[PDB]
């Protein structure tokens, strides 16, 4: 599925950009431009969102103690189910990959670079599993991009 492919392209490229501080210079599929301008969003909203709201994502990183796969594993499982609930908006969508972002600069931390795909790979499933038609309604990536639009 195309959607779930251009999304965990953005997704695992800004976590691992965030964890690592070096940009992917492999080539992007197919709608490589629109995930550009996705990276260019997150590298301003995703850094803001991190920075303003430090204090609340320091208290759920502290609390959620992921570690390794298997907690990513049974908090994906309950995520899909937490993230289904209530209203959908491109705030809520940018907060999870920001809170997605942070993870993944602790577990670059504690020497877990390893679990950073299989993150990216668990924040692309709860997004994507609960939100597809919520996605496509609001024009994808292209969306997203214009929503958030300087
Ligand atoms: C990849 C994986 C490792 C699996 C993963 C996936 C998701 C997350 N979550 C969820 C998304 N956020 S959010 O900040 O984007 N958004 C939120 C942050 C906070 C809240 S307040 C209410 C949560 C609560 O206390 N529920 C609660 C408390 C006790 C019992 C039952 C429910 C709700 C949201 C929201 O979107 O529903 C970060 C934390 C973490 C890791
Ligand atoms: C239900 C719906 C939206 C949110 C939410 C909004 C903004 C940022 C993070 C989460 C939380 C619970």
């Amino acid at each position: 599925d195309e959607l779930y492919r251009q999304s965990l392209e953005i997704i695992s490229r800004y976590l691992r950009e965030q964890a690592t501080g070096a940009k992917d210079t492999k080539p992007m599929g197919r709608s490589g431009a629109t995930s550009r301008k996705a990276l260019e969003t997150l590298r301003r909203v995703g850094d803001g969102v991190q920075r303003n709201h430090e204090t609340a994502f320091q208290g759920m990183l502290r609390k959620l103690d992921i570690k390794n796969e298997d907690d990513v594993k049974s908090l994906s499982r309950v995520m899909i189910h937490v993230f289904s609930d209530g209203v959908t908006n491109w705030g809520r969508i940018v907060t999870l990959i920001s809170f997605g972002a942070f993870v993944a600069k602790h577990l670059k931390t504690i020497n877990q670079e390893s679990c950073i795909e299989p993150l990216a790979e668990s924040i692309t499933d709860v997004l994507v599993r609960t939100k597809r038609d919520w996605l496509v309604k609001q024009r994808g990536w292209d969306g997203f991009v214009e929503f958030f639009h300087v």
